Formats: structure tokens, sequence, C-alpha cells
């Protein structure tokens, strides 16, 4: 429920989505704590549950550029689920935090009983795909 | 190894491994198209992938105009329709043989039946279509600036 | 360095340039929680914030605010909107005391009308920021 | 728009005299088919409006793959960008055709401001709506 507030997994069923919660960890923060640290290896996503984490890089000059605050129900490292990589920001705890997360190495335990499952992933995932490089424009004339 | 090489030279099915290149290439149909035939029209339902295998397919859009408009021309081990495996919508183009065009198709409804056979498939295609999404979003603009 | 320089559209300006472009610049003070602007408005100006730091907003289609960037002291607001007016996408809101400097479209031809140059760079900029954009960058 | 010049966005905006004045200072340039405009990787500084013909875009792949990019005829640009951040020509253009194009370089650039100083807005409101409407379909960070 909190779990289906978002464009991923916005298509699964109550049985789909209590597996889901199943296959998944509760992480808690407390404020001013790290989530990660951007260059930390990153396999995993999560969804907050309660409070707020911020996600910042910083420039060369020394100043903060701050890239989001993330919410209850929105998520962290979508994309790490499926193709872990390297932080892009720093998240940092602004508040007491609650968040569940669900690792790269829980995906096909899921998936392997859940192929259903994997097609919705697949349509949620495309569909971003679609849009993006739609927009990624012209300039096909030789500039 | 170089069996199904034809279906790898893209950005979808690049890591598959010889196993899984032989399980698409049983789950794909044959297709085959004369000069002036039609591949889709703009606005079909449409809900597979293509690999042109030989021949050159011409896409094209209905200008505001009336016209169509050349969108790009696709020949060997390239791909028509890519995300439409995964995300059936209407076509966005007319896709035109201006040859004897062969292609081999893959359908929604073929996956299924391919990630209950070979469930590493999912987690594979998962990464694949992650990876460009990433690239797309995170490797590549900035003004949050409000104008 | 020059608080106006710190930016991709006028890093190429010399001193002088730097210098006749801000005698042409508006200062604004904004007090904490001052809004800039609201989301909707005409949006014809550019800003380089020089003190404080504003907030970017925009309203999530679930109605909380959802913020896009928080602008520091160097940074630009608004930049293609004095090339490009249209609305503004964002609710721009002083989280601290705030000072910058406006450059509004209105006052763009006469400062560029004397100065080609000036103008040339500024093409350059823009022009530049599209390049890039596509050396980063179907199927029917 | 019989104007040759004010079918593109880039010049879409001037008047009458401003064009005849812009088509009479860029330069006449002939290919004949099979003619190369120029080299994917060329430094490129002008712009050309085709005014007669065909010119083939293409780039190329991997394998060293030429992959075809766009068709360009009469009235429209080459090279847009080029004008005004010169840089590697991110094209090979063939004749496929005999072709005449008309050509404004970077250089020509200042010398025209200076004659026709209230051009530079209008230039950079098409530049900047190139610009802005990538970013207004753009703008759709989470750590990755």
């Amino acid at each position: 429920d909190v779990l289906r507030r978002n464009p991923l997994f916005a298509a699964l069923d109550d049985e789909q989505s209590a597996e889901l919660r199943a296959s998944m960890s509760e992480v808690t923060l407390a404020r001013g704590d790290t989530l990660f640290h951007e260059g930390d290896p990153g396999d995993r996503l999560y969804v907050v549950t309660e409070g707020k984490v911020k996600l910042h890089r910083t420039s060369p000059d020394g100043r903060e550029n701050m890239l989001a605050v993330v919410g209850p129900s929105e998520l962290i490292g979508e994309l790490s689920l499926f193709d872990p990589g390297p932080r892009t920001a720093t998240g940092t705890a602004l508040t007491e935090v609650k968040l569940l997360a669900l690792g790269h190495g829980d995906l096909q335990p899921w998936l392997n009983v859940r192929p259903e499952v994997a097609t919705a992933l697949l349509r949620a995932v495309a569909r971003r795909l679609r849009k993006t490089n739609d927009a990624m424009l012209v300039f096909s004339d030789g500039s």
C-alpha cells in the first residue's frame, strides 16, 4: 500500500504486494545518519515509510548541490535493484526515518516464483525508457 | 557462438548467453515482406519487437501537412518496436519494406513462457532496460531554475 | 571572484563586460519566506543569487510541494526566460534573507545593441548547452 | 512563406529586408551528386540552408556501419548550431543530387550583428526555445 504508491509497484495486486513486503527488510535511521555515500556500491532500492531523506553532491568549489528530499512512499535507488552500481549521491536523514529495502540478490528469488511480476516490472521500466529517449530533441542536421 | 549473433547486436539482448539466445530464437516467428509491403501502420496496436535479418525497412510518420516524413532506415541486425515487447501501445510510425525483407518477431505474449522456462532472463532483461534508462537520466542538462 | 561569472552563461565575459552587465541589472532583496515568483507567473527575467538561499519548488500531483533545486550565491534562476519569456514552472521561495541581481528580457536589447561580442558569447553559451546535450544523447 | 530563409525556426522571426541582406551576405555553395559537404568529425563553423537538391546525413557506427540519419531538402538547415558554437560535425553530408546551398559562418556573425543589432535577441530566442522545450520535455534523482 505504502509500497504500491509508486509507478514500479503500482500494478501489483494484494497477494503480490503482500509477498513483496515479506521479501523486504526494515531499515531505521536517526536524524543526521547517512544512508549511503556517493560512490558506495549500491545494489538496493528503498521505499521511505516515515520521515525524510536528503540526497546531495558537492561541487568543486565546496558547495552542496542538493538533489532531492525523499518522503513517505517515495523511492530511493530504484534502478540499483536491477542494475547495481556506485551511488550517484550521498543520502542523509533529515529526520528519524523508516524505510523498507529490497536488494538485487533478493530479486531472482522473488521473481523465480512470480514471472507475472517480472513482466509488470519490465512494463514499468520500459514505460519510463519510452518517454525518455522520445524526449531525448533532434539535431539530425550535422551540427 | 556465432549462431545467434544477429540477435545480439543491440542494447536489449547484447548480454544474453548462447543458451538464452537459442531460447530467444526458438521463441521468435519469421516474417517476410515483399517490396512496398507495410510491416505495420502508424496507429496500429503494437506488441512485437522485430530484428531485421535481411533487406531494409523505412520507418515514417504522417506530417501535420499530410505527407510521410522519413524517420529511419532499418537494416540487418537492427531492431524495430523494441519497447513494445514490454509495453504494448499504438505504433508511432509506419514501416514500409524498401526491398525484400525478412525479420524475426517476438511478441509480448511470448515473453511469459520464455521467462517460465528460463527465469534468469527476467533479471537480464530488467538489467538491460535499467542500464539504458540510467544512461539517459544520469550519465546525461539541468536548468532546475524555474524559467 | 566575480559572483556574475561563476555560471556557464556569463563565464566568457571580460572584466569590463561583467562590470557593465552588472550596472545594467536590478538588485532585489527578499526577506525569509518571501516569494520571488509563483509557478505560472509570467517569466521574463534571469536572476543571479548574491546572498542567501532560494528554494525552487513545484506542486506535485498529490498537492505537496516537490523541491526541484535550492539555489545559492553565484547560481542562476530563470536563465532561459531572459531569452524566451514564458510561464514560470516553479515557485521560488526565500529560505533566508536573499539578495539577487536581475536582468529582464526588456533590458536585453538595450544592453546587446552596442555589444555584439557579448551577443555572440551568449549565443555560443546557449548553443554549447545544446551541443553537449546531444554529445551525450528510434523504432516505430 | 516563399522565403528560403524564413521557413526554419531560426530565422522565421526576421522581416523582409533583414532576410534579403542575410541572403546576400551568405556564400553560395555548389555540390555535384556524390560530393561531400563535410565529413563526420570535421571542424565545423557554419550553417547551410539548402536552396535546391538533397543532402544525406549519415553517421558511423561501431563495426564501421554507415548509418542513415536524415535527408535534407530545399529550405532546410544543416549544421545550425555550428554557427554559434563551432565544433566537430556530428554527421557526414553527402549530396544525393546536384545541390545548392547558402552558407553562414561563425565569423560572419559579429559583422551581421554590428549592422543589425536587434537580430541578436531574435536568434537568442530561437536557440533558447530549442533548449527550453528540451528542458520542458525533460526533467523527467534518487541516488540512482
